[PDB]
C-alpha cells in the first residue's frame, strides 16, 4: 500500500504562518518558495490553510493557487473558507488540484457531490476535525470551536456517500502537541471508509508516522516538525522504507 508524506502551509495575507528555519531559502516565510522546496526534497503533496480575515480572503487565495501552480509540479490542495461551488471552482481552475472542505461540507453535505460533478472525486477532500467529548468521537467545525453533535462514525460513512474523494482526518485531541498522532482515531475511521486517509495533527518524531500508517492511515500530513526542521523529510522517507512502509524513494 502506497503512503504519501504532505506538508501542511498554514498561510495568511500570503505568508506562511510562523514562517520557517531555512535558511538557504530568499524568503523563509513565501508560501511558494517553501512549497517549491519541499518538493524538491521529496515531499509528495502540499496542504495550503488559509486563515485570511475575509475581505482579502478570496483574491488571495486565488493568488496564492496560481503563483502555486507556476512553480511546483507536485499535487497540492486549498483549503480554508472554502464556503460553495464557485469558490471550489475558481481555485481548482485556477491550478490547485484539490480542494478541502470542512465546514461547509458539514452544514451542507450536498456540496460535497456538487464538486465532484464538476471536478471528480478526487478533487474534493473532506477535511474531518474530531476530538473525544464523554467518550464519543464528535465532529467539529469552525476550526474547532463548534461541537456539531454528528458523530464521527456517521460523519465518515456520509462523506464518502455523498462522493469524497479523501479525507483529511484531523484529531483536535493531538493537533500541535508532537505527542504523536491520534492512532486510535485513525483505527476507528479505518474500516469505516474506502478512501484514502490522510493523518494530521500530532506528529512529533519520525517513528509517529510508521505509527499512523500501522494505524491504516494512506497518508500522513505535518506542519510544524518540517517548517522548524525537527523531521527531515529524506530522512523520514528512509526510516519508513527501512521498516516496511511503501513510500515514494
Amino acid at each position: 500500500l502506497a503512503k504519501r508524506i504532505i506538508a501542511s502551509l498554514d498561510v495568511k495575507d500570503g505568508r506562511v504562518v510562523k514562517g520557517s528555519n531555512f535558511e538557504n531559502l530568499r524568503d523563509s516565510g513565501d508560501p511558494v518558495e517553501l512549497g517549491k522546496f519541499y518538493s524538491e526534497i521529496g515531499i509528495d503533496e502540499l496542504v495550503f490553510l488559509d486563515i485570511t480575515a475575509s475581505v482579502e480572503k478570496r483574491k488571495t487565495m486565488l493568488e496564492l493557487v496560481e503563483k502555486v501552480a507556476e512553480q511546483i509540479d507536485i499535487p497540492f490542495t486549498v483549503g480554508g473558507g472554502i464556503h460553495d461551488f464557485e469558490t471550489a471552482s475558481e481555485l481548482i481552475l485556477r491550478g490547485a488540484d484539490k480542494v478541502s472542505i470542512n465546514t461547509a461540507a458539514v452544514e451542507n453535505p450536498s456540496l460535497i457531490t456538487q464538486i465532484a460533478q464538476t471536478f471528480g472525486s478526487q478533487a474534493v477532500v473532506v477535511a474531518i476535525d474530531a476530538k473525544r467529548v464523554d467518550g464519543e468521537f464528535m465532529v467539529f467545525t469552525y476550526s474547532g470551536k463548534k461541537n456539531t453533535g454528528i458523530l464521527l462514525r456517521d460523519w465518515v460513512v456520509e462523506v464518502e456517500k455523498r462522493g469524497a474523494g479523501e479525507i483529511l482526518l484531523t484529531s483536535i485531541d493531538r493537533d500541535g502537541t508532537k505527542s504523536g498522532y491520534d492512532t486510535e482515531m485513525i483505527r476507528f475511521v479505518r474500516p469505516l471508509t474506502t478512501l484514502p486517509i490522510i493523518a494530521s495533527g500530532g506528529a512529533g518524531k519520525m517513528e509517529h508516522f510508521l505509527e499512523a500508517f500501522l494505524a491504516g492511515a494512506d497518508a500522513a500530513l505535518a506542519a510544524s516538525v518540517f517548517h522548524f526542521r525537527e523531521i527531515d523529510v529524506r530522512e523520514l522517507k528512509e526510516y519508513l522504507k527501512k521498516h516496511g512502509v511503501n513510500v515514494r524513494l
